[PDB]
Parts: C-alpha cells; structure tokens; sequence
C-alpha cells in the first residue's frame, strides 16, 4: 500500500508560483489566438482507444490505456486533433468550413521519469487546402510564442508532398521509400547516406537522394529543391513551398522559419507541410504541427485540416510570492478589518483577511506576505 | 467485441462546443477574480490518484469512484474531488508553508460511469488550519461573493450543522447505530420515513416530540432560537453557539440576506465534522454549491489541522444562470494579401478579433460571409 503522500508514476502536482507563472503564459497565446478568430472548445478526458487511439499521431506504445468496468479499452486523451475531427463530424457538420478551433488541454502518455500528463494549447484550422492557411498556423504559433515571452527559438519546415514526389520517383516504390524515409524519421542521417549508396540505383539517382540532405535554408534551399524532382508532384509541392514561404514573410515571421526538407514528424500522420519549433537551450522541440488531410475522412467527414499544439510544460522550462496583503485583526476588530479588506478588493488589491485567533505562528505569516496591517486588539 | 463507431463516446462523456465554452470561461473567470481578491492562490493536481490512499480518503461513496487498474496491477482512481488531493498536497509539497493555507482550484473531477456526466467541471477553495468563526464565515462570504460576481441574483445558502444534529441524535437515542438510522433519513432528505420511524421507536413522548421538532428548523435567523429548545447538552449548546457567532460574521460581510438555516442538513454520514451549507438558485433544483468543516482529513495525512472550504458545480450554475460569430472577417485574394495582412494587424492591435481568410480557401464565401458580424473584401 502506498504511503498518502505518494503520487502515480508520472503524474505531478501544480505548486502556486507554479501555476501562475504558467497561468500568465497561456493566457497570453489564448488572447492571441482569440484575435486570429479561433473558437477554444473542450473535449472529454478519456476516448475510446478502437476510434480515436488509434488514429491518433501519438503512437500505440505511447497511448495511455485503461480497462472500463465493461471491458472497453479507452485511452487518456493522447491529443486534441483526433477528439476535435470527432467532434468536428459530429456536432458541427451543420457549421461550414473553414472552423477555426482551439484548446488548452491536459493530454496524457503512457507510464513509463517521463511525465505521463501534461498540458498542450493549439489550435486546427480545418477546411481550408490553401498555402495561406498552412501559413496562417505556423505565423500564429509564432505570434503566440512571442505573446508567451519566447524570444529566441527556430521553426522547422518540412514537406511530406515533397518527400514523397522525390523518393518515389527515384526508387519507384512505398517499401523502398519507407525504408529511407525511416532513416530520415530516425535523423540517421549518416545511416540515410549509407543507406542510398547500396541501393540498386545509378550514381545520378544516388545524387539526388543525398542532396535531399543539404535542402535546409531558404529561398536558396526552394530553389535547389527545385532541381532534385519536377515531376507534378514535386511541382505541386513546390509551389506549396514557394507560396508558403512568401505568405510567412508577407506575416513578418521569416526570420523564424527555415525549412529542413529531411523532417519527417511520423510515418504516415501528416500529408503536407510539417513543421516542429525548438527554443535556443534545449535540443527538444517544445511545439509542432502540419497538414493532415486524411484525418476527417476516417470520421467519414473528408476536409483538409492543419494546426499546431504546443508543450506548455516545456515551454514554461524554455522560458525560466506574495503580492499579496494580509490584514491581521482581532475577534473586536472584525467589522473594521472586514471593511478595511472590502475596499482594497474593491480597488483590485488582494487581501487575506486574517484572524490573529487563527494562526499560531504570527511571524512564520507575515513573512509570507508582501504587506501586513495589523487591526489588533483594541480600537 | 466489435470496435465502437467513430463518432461513439465512451458513456457519461461529453464535448463542450464553442457557445457554451465561452458562456462557462466568462463565469469561471469572475469566479477565479474574486477568489484571489481574497488571497486564495489556485493550484493543479494529477488526473489520476492512488485509490487506496487518496480515493479512499474522499469524500465521495466508494461506489462513485471512477476506478481503474494501472498497467502494474494497482488501482487508480481519476480524481473524485479537489479537496484529498489538496490535503495530500498540503501535508507533502507544502509541509514546509505554515498554516493558515488559502487554496483554489478549477478543474474537472470524474464519478463512475453509471447507467448523468461522469466528468465536470468544479471551481473552489480550501481554507486549512484556520479553526474560528472567522474563517466559516469567510468561506460563505467568498463563495456569496464569487456567486454574485457571476452574475447569480436571489439565491440562498442553508447553513446547517453537523454537531447540532448529531448531539442531539444521540442525546435521544442514545446507541450509535440507532443514530445512524435515523442520521441517514436525514441525509436522504426523506422526513415522511424519518416520522414514520420516530414513532416505530420505544421512546417517551417527550423524546420523540424533540427528534420530530428538528425538521422544523428550517428558516432564518429565528431556527437557531428554536433550536435552543430541543437539546441542552454542551455539545448541542456550543454547535448552536458556532451557528450565532456565524451569524454574526455574515452580517459584519454584509452577507447575512443570502443565509437561511437548515439544521436537517446532512451531506455526508461521517465526512463533514461541523457547519455545513450548499446554495441554491432562485429556481431551487439542485444544489449548485455546498461546503463545509471537515477536521478529521488533513490527520489522515499526518499533518492534522482544522480545515474548511466549498465547491461549485459549473455546468449546474451555467444552468441556473441563463451563437453567434463576434469576429470580423477579411477575405482576400493573391494580389491583396500584403494589404489584407496588415488590415488585420492593425485591428488585432485593438482587440479586434479577426478572420483572414484566403478566398480560394472558402467553399461557400455567402455562408461564411454571412455568418460573421462583418466582413472586409480585398478582392482584386
């Protein structure tokens, strides 16, 4: 039996200075989102792990599973973009696209000391296919960022169209194409190049799947990814880049971006442009986002979609007390003392409101309050 | 057994759609304000605690926990309440903050899933280690307060106690078993078993007329005088005193035309160790909010301490308390983006809330359009 003071592996607790240092945060990428039109919904803590689990972008080792009394396997929500797709197909059919959405929400992780719950705020943008929206997300979780205090960090844009358009125009084939993009999931980069090298391919061809490697940068990265594929495809992703990349300067955000055309988020979640952001002093990204166009369909809604979520705890760590008065007063003083904490509230000052019967330790609290005023006694 | 459907929720969940979030958030929010105007600081705690500890402790019945085993094998309880985790919390992470703690919280707590929501919001407070009238009646004071900045109007808080009925109880009865029968009438608000009862017993006819006149105690100030009547034990003489200093300190906070009295008041078996309350709309119904002592948990968890506090059911008070597209749009096309980009800019800057949305982006631009408060074109 655990002892009362033991918590769940990891799960933790939200101390006061705590909370609202991390309070403030969102509060400042909620209001930004607020101006950029998005609706903040909410969705139920636990889904049915055989619906929304397993088309989750989380993966299935990673899934918080739980046994209900009747046998059915749910899960702690492992995101908001699966709940809100349900949600989306269910009760909101009725309002057309494009819907802008949004969420602040604890989502949760298999056991394992990793946290196992922790709090994410994002948005989905849905309906809308265009380059526009695509950069629409990205220039807001930048904007947010901003809003939160975060000054210096780098967001990274990846394709899946592009990827995809070259590897399979060299190779031919999905099992082939998988096995370099797992390479490239991985960020074994040097196992990629190996890789290429012992593939059945002229050296030309071997070429262009290695270059895919220096596509890092800006319009001189476009431009020599233009050179690797021109297939439709290819063009068609292109094209997507090219748009993008001039709407996030039309946004002012350029010099947060970069592409780094070897980013690979999953598998097979995301069907176009991906993007991940990392702060100066950690090698984790703290937020990410892309295009996942199939993800409606599966709630037998079809609708492009593309969003980002952000990892509060995270960013709260890339980022880095009482202001408050205390009146002490005895049982005679009370009505003075009541009206005294009564009109400092009236002004937006907090007040405890304290009486001297009720604390032993007079010291050990006063010094745990910005300002104490004392209605001791007698008047 | 066959995969749900895609659009199945596991039973007793539910999605809040956007009209009735922001409804909630603007409710919660002038709650929170006014919470911390009193020097309450907010806290978290995990989803899921230890059953065997904190799910035990709770003051929720066993048999409305949402239970579930861990992949270890051990029992897991999604939180049944703010208060065990709080009292956890205070005799661990904060053992080292002298008492008196002034706490908050507003989150979602879960019950079984049971053939009703099995998850909802609740916002409140824990005032611990705080043992005066001062401190009863500041809690009442706070929540009146906080009802009120919501935007609640004519409601009432009945105020009862637990050592009035209890000392008066045994005092008849003498045998705690014969107390617990007659406690869990009272408990179930079922007067019509509780007379039918009373008179079942072999007591004198002077007993069972002290036992039938405690439904009577039911109204305002004048009940605790009434009161006086049907026990003169110490135990029964000093819950009827802490009822009249409480009194007292909800007319010195101007309170006192919300309060009434209802000494038949039981919320829990054994839970709640003194005065009790919960508040109601003018609409009566449920209860929208309850609180109270409850000086036997914090012992629980080594660090004993006197300890009141309350809790509000959200979505009941959004009830009791009562679409539509606020945001300007600008749809624009390739040439007009720049343009369009910085006509957004500019009015965000003055908490203008603003759609931007690419026109070859919209299937159906005279739904949309017409389904926002105004619209901006730079087409062309």
């Amino acid at each position: 039996k655990p002892f009362m003071f033991e918590k769940p592996f990891g799960m933790r607790d939200t101390l006061p200075e705590w909370y609202k240092t991390k309070k403030n945060i969102c509060d400042q990428m909620t209001e930004e989102i607020n101006l950029w039109g998005y609706d903040m919904i909410e969705t139920p803590t636990l889904e049915y792990y055989e619906t929304v689990g397993v088309v989750s972008a989380i993966l299935d080792q990673q899934l918080f599973k739980l046994l209900d009394q009747q046998g059915n396997t749910l899960v702690l929500r492992p995101d908001m973009t699966a709940p809100i797709a349900r949600l989306v197909a269910s009760s909101l059919k009725d309002r057309a696209y494009p819907l802008r959405l949004a969420y602040q929400s604890n989502v949760y992780r298999a056991q394992q000391g990793k946290p196992a719950e922790f709090e994410q705020l994002g948005v989905e943008l849905i309906g809308d296919g265009t380059a526009s929206a695509d950069g629409e997300v990205i220039a807001l979780m930048i904007a947010a960022l901003k809003r939160a205090g975060l000054s210096e960090f780098k967001v990274a844009i990846g394709h899946v169209g592009y990827v995809n358009a070259l590897l399979m125009d060299v190779v031919g084939n999905e099992q082939r194409a998988d096995r370099l993009r797992r390479f490239l999931y991985e960020k074994n980069y040097v196992g990629y190049r190996e890789h290429v090298k012992s593939l059945n391919l002229s050296t030309i061809d071997k070429s262009r799947l290695m270059n895919l490697l220096s596509l890092r940068g800006g319009r001189a990265a476009i431009e020599e990814a233009r050179g690797l594929i021109q297939t439709e495809k290819g063009k068609t992703a292109l094209a997507e880049m090219t748009k993008l990349y001039e709407v996030l300067e039309s946004y002012g955000a350029s010099e947060y971006v970069k592409f780094d055309l070897t980013l690979v988020l999953h598998m097979s979640y995301y069907t176009g442009v991906v993007f991940e952001g990392y702060g100066n002093r950690l090698g984790v990204p703290l937020c990410s986002g892309g295009r996942y166009d199939e993800l409606l369909s599966k709630f037998h809604r079809p609708a492009q979609a593309t969003g980002f979520g952000v990892r509060i705890d995270l960013l709260v760590e890339a980022l880095n007390g009482h202001e408050q008065t205390c009146i002490l007063f005895s049982n005679e003083r009370r009505f003075e003392a009541i009206e005294l904490a009564r009109k400092k509230r009236a002004n937006g000052e907090a007040v405890v409101l304290q009486d001297l019967a009720g604390v032993t330790d007079v010291d050990a609290m006063s010094s745990n309050y910005q300002d104490v005023i004392y209605c001791i006694g007698t008047a």
